[PDB]
């Protein structure tokens, strides 16, 4: 039982198909998370601040050294240059960067905006701001999928107040080009929004697709919260060590929000972090293309059965259509594949505002190991 | 920076306090969590789970080793039987399992009872919900403090929808009575409430307190949120292993909430959590033996200074009043503190409705290391005149 604004989130499918593969013994394509782990040394270094008494309360904001190392990865890898001690805030996780930036800055009754398919939460943390969630749907282009900025600025309203992007995007693996981001950035700047972007597949662009974050185009520096995470960068997803980066006005509200959910946490993870944000480039680089190569396993597998896939730039999903295997209802699908096949997957519809192909659609996660990959694929074979 | 109803919460002074005597050397008795670290056999099985690749996404209500854990724990202590699948629910702390509940448990508009001097999160969790708090203040009762039933009972209206109580209290260190939680049972019964007990010193009652959680009351388990954590049982408040406990319906609201704040945390710490519940009560009695002793060394260092101390029966915080020592204004006194004295603490205008005892009382922590705690002492002595 939960209040009213929540009862459309109050159970996800994503829990529910889990639970399920895991002991149907299904090889579990539906989850958001890594089988393997993170550097050798950020796992040592936990363990070693565990051992030294790192086990308390950090910082409100997060520790001086993590919020040194964030800083200094975006200026890095972005030339985006942030003030540590006023404009990074560490949260737990980028889910919770996300919620409190939401309850932080958007007051009851505004809109926000979101790009469809979205993430899970980003729908609930807007109710439970006592906001209203208006989605833009993303387009086909032809194998993958393009911002449509035309839909984009009708979209906006007097009481949109934000806008939530999400590049590389989850679920599509889409990466918005710096046309697109240009476009949206024009947007926001014309309609004077808050942009929340949602970056924690930073580290993951495919085939000459380039990750280039919104903040740096033009007016968008003062208006943008940028969140990632060491999540899905590292390999810890239950690690929790997630950061907002933003003018400190911003970030303020974040903090305020934040502070009251958590107060904080992930006490020995965050110089583990710190340390892997400093360090661990060549690591990231070879996790990538490990990633493009599974990527690429899957899609050659899935396609050889006959599902028609789609192009993917980034994350580490890709969606696929099974229609030409004879299967038009995905939601069902995806029901029925962990007891009929043995696989477990996410139909598109868990991505998408209840009342175009997108309800075909299938997401499929490409960070298993190779072997696991390749089952999957031998337990889909029996659709062909 | 910061929306309208958050805006009065923005800034803690726990925040400017940390950090003003971290950096100064003041000794700091003003913080909210221990010097010490928790059992080391806990320690290494979260570093072993680090090492054994537990790194990712726990399951969403927790795994189930530690809501078995939680479950077993609790009947353990005090015989109450929740159901580890359904009853049981892993946050991040204690805090955001409060947090869940308001938002998940609490409709905007609702009026929501606090007791008055309260912990930091409560009032803006509940404007963040879109809710009202309503405060009700404890009474001095001798040298220690006590629920006033009449005033919580007065201040029910039709639009009260919940409670938080927190036993035993911080900041004042007051361990609620059975005559009290009875009395609390009966008004949230009567007028219908969602109750929410915050019971993460569920471990610290010292001398002849008993922690008898509400829950048991009668007409309570069908209403109750009863939330704690690792955090203090265990000395381990980075870690943000807590948990809610009650009735199915009631949990599938926190988790409704909590699973978009954080969706899930902690994850090689939850096996070292279920370990501990499950084999450490031994320390975790020391522990309180420890405190219980700290405790009376601070009391006994303050009273001969010249504070009047307050009584203290559970957590590790105690009240004292400097006014006999000539300080008539406490949120000044603490303010200049760490720069005068080298110590801090926190003033009790940090724990009260921003709109009488309350205002010259000081809530010193005494979960310090021995040597740092005499140190403290030696360092206030100037203050004797
Ligand atoms: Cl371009
Ligand atoms: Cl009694
Ligand atoms: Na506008």
């Amino acid at each position: 039982a939960t209040v009213s604004r929540l009862r459309p989130y109050a159970t996800t499918v994503f829990a529910e198909m889990s639970a399920l593969a895991t002991r149907i013994g299904a090889v579990n394509l539906g989850q958001g998370f890594p089988d393997e782990d993170g550097p050798p040394k950020m796992l040592q270094a936990a363990q070693d601040a565990i051992a030294g008494g790192v086990n308390q309360y950090p910082p409100g904001p997060g520790s001086a050294p993590l919020r040194r190392a964030i800083a200094a990865q975006r200026r890095r890898h972005f030339g985006v240059d942030y003030d540590p001690e006023t404009e990074v805030l560490v949260t737990v996780g980028a889910t919770e960067a996300i919620a409190a930036a939401v309850l932080g800055l958007v007051e009851p009754g505004s809109e926000v905006l979101l790009i469809e398919p979205f993430y899970d939460s980003y729908s609930p943390v807007v109710a439970m701001a006592g906001a209203h969630r208006v989605t833009v749907p993303l387009v086909p282009d032809g194998r993958g999928f393009a911002l449509d900025a035309d839909a984009l600025r009708r979209a906006v309203t007097p009481r949109t107040r934000a806008l939530i992007i999400n590049s590389p995007h989850n679920p599509t693996g889409a990466v918005l080009s710096a046309t697109e981001l240009a476009a949206i950035a024009e947007i926001a700047v014309a309609a004077n929004l808050v942009v929340i972007t949602d970056e924690v597949y930073e580290h993951l662009v495919f085939d000459h697709a380039r990750h280039l974050p919104l903040a740096g185009f033009d007016g968008m520096a003062e208006r943008t919260i940028t969140i990632s995470s060491a999540a899905k960068m590292f390999n810890c997803t239950g690690w929790k060590i997630g950061w907002a980066c933003g003018p400190a006005e911003l970030i303020a509200g974040v903090r305020a929000a934040k502070q009251y959910l958590s107060y904080v946490g992930g006490a020995p993870f965050q110089p583990a972090v710190a340390l892997a944000l400093d360090t661990e480039d060549a690591w990231v680089a070879a996790l990538r293309n490990s990633l493009r190569a599974r990527r690429d396993r899957l899609a050659a597998g899935l396609t050889e059965i006959g599902f028609a896939v789609h192009d993917s730039y980034g994350t580490y999903f890709l969606c696929a259509d099974p229609r030409p295997l004879g299967y038009d209802d995905s939601t069902e699908f995806c029901a029925a594949l962990p007891e009929k096949v043995g696989v477990a997957a996410i139909p598109m519809s868990a991505f998408c505002d209840p009342a175009d192909v997108w309800n075909h659609l299938v997401r499929f996660t490409f960070c298993k190991r190779d072997d696991t990959l390749d089952e999957a694929i031998r337990r889909l074979s029996v659709l062909a």
